[PDB]
DNA sequence: GCCGTTTTCGGCCCGACTGTTTTCAGTCG
């Protein structure tokens, strides 16, 4: 992938031109092409590939973001970017990006007191600067630090799982607020988002100030940025940034859709109702004055003259379009997923026993669960052997004997090496239940060698599931460098299924590959790939994201009963 | 700079919060 980069070009563009006062929809134009470009997991040139007149096609993207590519590739350098950067100082960008800021402060404050980076900014408010600025007040000084300090606790984007129950706990808490008839959880949490910004809650009230003074008040709270009657922005006792938005009861279907998103998807509706002559906002569908939706959001979609669309959709990547036509896509849910099928144990790095899993998966309603442990490449041992691997399936066996459903698959996750190889002889393969293979080494390899690997991976007839296809850790490592159609391609062809690990600093396949392989007609597993039974709750993301994607019940391992799962592995 | 089951040119989403703004601009979701 170079989406990272060139994410960061256009976002560059944006700002420059933002800064330089330019057009502001042309501005948007870049900031847009910015927001998706970093979005998209699939790789750019993969894409770019095949440009040309269809790179007037693609998302967000027209033909004069298109020359400029052509540019691009041709010469490594965008002019517009390079004859940007001598009008703007490279550091003043840095300083628009404070919460707060924006152009025609950066644009003040460098006319003003030259401050044309984060270090000299931090270096005016600390020495009260622009306390002494001509029309930047005091007050409004406070307010540079304020963002300035909560820019710095709230790090990086983080993992929608490290965060989730968190999540849920305040959700809890401030539906027991007084003031709140009702409230729930948006932003891109809502829509399984691998990773978010911060947290979005939604409230329907009618006392809206004392359900923000009472949000306010909870203990995880540390700081507040803004604070009014409808809406406060707060930050946690560990950096999260939380958002609380009211809005009357009756506008709560419309509060919904407003603060689920996405912007662009919640922009691509807004628009639609300037066609239909109407007003869309967060507190109903208007013609005229008179409101006519606002209360659910079944009857919000309806009144655009569009069914209901689930929130993992709403990303503008075509769910509009196949909602005006009509054939919106048929979607997993977690009921119908009837086990997991990536979990560890005591055999290896996981913290519990096969009583202690099999007890977990009871609990949580499951008709099975794979117990995959490691292959020894994960450490390099030798004892733990390839031998007594048949007795841990011996073990496996007799505890399903004895205690009845749910059932436990004797799995393994075993290593790819860098030749493609596999870490187990094909005689142990053959006796297991569930053969998962992954890349744990080797990340920097390049493009046309990490397919070959992975091609000579999916060419043994064992070979049951290709776990955590892309190897990524969300925050810490990119994926591996790898033509994923030709990947994809193999997969399918020999039977294999792609995994969605909802594991939450994997979230792999993400939601764009996975929704490649699904269209082109893959077998998909979903997991958890958990070490402790709390990681059980995660099959809920993995879930999501195969909505995200696009994805039903047909093709996934999870959706068939035990009996219909070994059928299909006992069919390699 | 994108973009068209009412458009290939003329528009481009809509409203809350903050500050020194006496009538609204800046920035944000
Ligand atoms: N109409 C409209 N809605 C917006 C705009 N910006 C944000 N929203 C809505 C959509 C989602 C909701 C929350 O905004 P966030 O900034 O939290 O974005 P998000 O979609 O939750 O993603 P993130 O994980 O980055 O927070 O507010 C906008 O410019 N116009
Ligand atoms: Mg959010
Ligand atoms: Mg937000
Ligand atoms: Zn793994």
């Amino acid at each position: 992938m170079r989406n990272q980069e060139l994410a960061r070009i256009f976002e560059e563009i944006g700002l420059m031109s933002e800064f330089l006062g330019d057009n502001p929809f042309r501005v948007r134009a870049y900031h847009q092409a910015a927001r998706t470009l970093y979005d998209l997991d699939t790789p750019i040139e993969e894409i770019a590939e095949k440009g040309k007149e269809a790179l007037m096609e693609l998302p967000g993207v027209g033909p004069d973001l298109a020359e400029k590519i052509l540019e691009f590739l041709r010469t490594g350098k965008v002019r517009k970017h390079e004859e940007l950067s001598r009008k703007v100082p490279r550091g003043v960008l840095e300083v628009m990006e404070v919460p707060g800021v924006g152009p025609k402060t950066a644009r003040l404050l460098y006319e003003g007191l030259g401050i044309d980076s984060l270090e000299k900014l931090k270096a005016a408010l600390d020495r009260g600067d622009l306390t002494r600025l001509k029309g930047f007040g005091p007050k409004r000084a406070e307010r540079i630090r304020e963002g300035l300090a909560l820019a710095q606790a709230a790090g990086k984007r983080r993992p929608l799982g490290a965060v989730l129950s968190l999540a849920r706990s305040l959700l809890e808490a401030i539906r027991a607020l007084p003031g709140v008839e009702r409230a729930e959880l948006c932003g891109s949490a809502r829509r399984y988002k691998d990773t978010v910004g911060d947290l979005d809650f939604l409230v329907a009230s009618r006392e809206g100030e004392r359900a923000v003074e009472g949000f306010v008040r909870l203990p995880q709270v540390k700081e507040v940025y803004a604070k009014g009657k409808e809406r406060a922005t707060v930050f946690l006792k560990n950096g999260l940034q939380v958002d609380l938005r009211v809005v009357p009861p009756e506008s709560y279907g419309a509060g919904l859709q407003y603060l689920t998103g996405s912007k662009a998807h919640s922009i691509r509706l807004r628009a639609l109702a300037q066609e239909k002559g109407l007003k869309l906002s967060e507190y109903g569908v208007f013609r005229g004055e008179k409101r006519i939706a606002g209360e659910t959001e079944e009857e919000v979609y309806a009144a655009l003259g569009l069914p209901w669309i689930p929130p993992p959709l709403r990303e503008d990547q075509g769910e509009v379009e196949a909602a005006l036509e009509g054939r919106l896509p048929k979607l997993l849910e977690l009921p119908q997923v009837k086990g997991d099928l990536q979990v560890h144990s005591t055999y290896s790095d996981g913290q519990n026993t096969l009583e202690e899993l099999w007890e977990a998966a009871k609990t949580m309603g499951y008709r099975y669960l794979a117990v995959t442990d490691h292959s020894p490449a994960v450490r390099v041992a030798g004892g733990p052997s390839p031998e007594e691997a048949l007795k841990r399936v011996g073990e496996i066996r007799r505890f399903n004997e004895t205690h009845g459903p749910p059932y436990l698959l004797a799995g393994a996750e075993v290593d790819i090496h860098p030749d493609g190889t596999l870490d187990y002889p094909d005689w142990v393969l053959r006796e297991l239940d569930l053969v998962l293979v992954s890349v744990h080494s080797r990340f920097n390899l390049p493009k046309a060698d990490q397919t070959k690997r992975l091609l000579k991976a999916l060419e043994n007839p064992f070979v049951h599931v290709l776990a955590h296809p892309t190897a990524r850790l969300l925050g810490r490592r990119a994926p591996i460098e790898a033509d994923w159609e030709a990947v994809f391609q193999k997969a399918k062809e020999k039977g294999v299924a792609v995994e969605i690990d909802g594991y939450y600093d994997r979230m792999d396949l993400p939601d764009d590959l996975a929704r490649m392989a699904y269209g082109m007609g893959l077998w998909i597993s979903l997991s958890t790939d958990a070490h402790q039974t709390d990681h059980l709750r995660f099959m809920e993301l993995a879930v999501g994201t195969a909505q995200r994607a696009w994805i039903g019940p047909e093709r996934v391992l999870n959706t068939l009963d035990y009996e219909d799962l070994l059928s299909w592995l006992k069919a390699r």
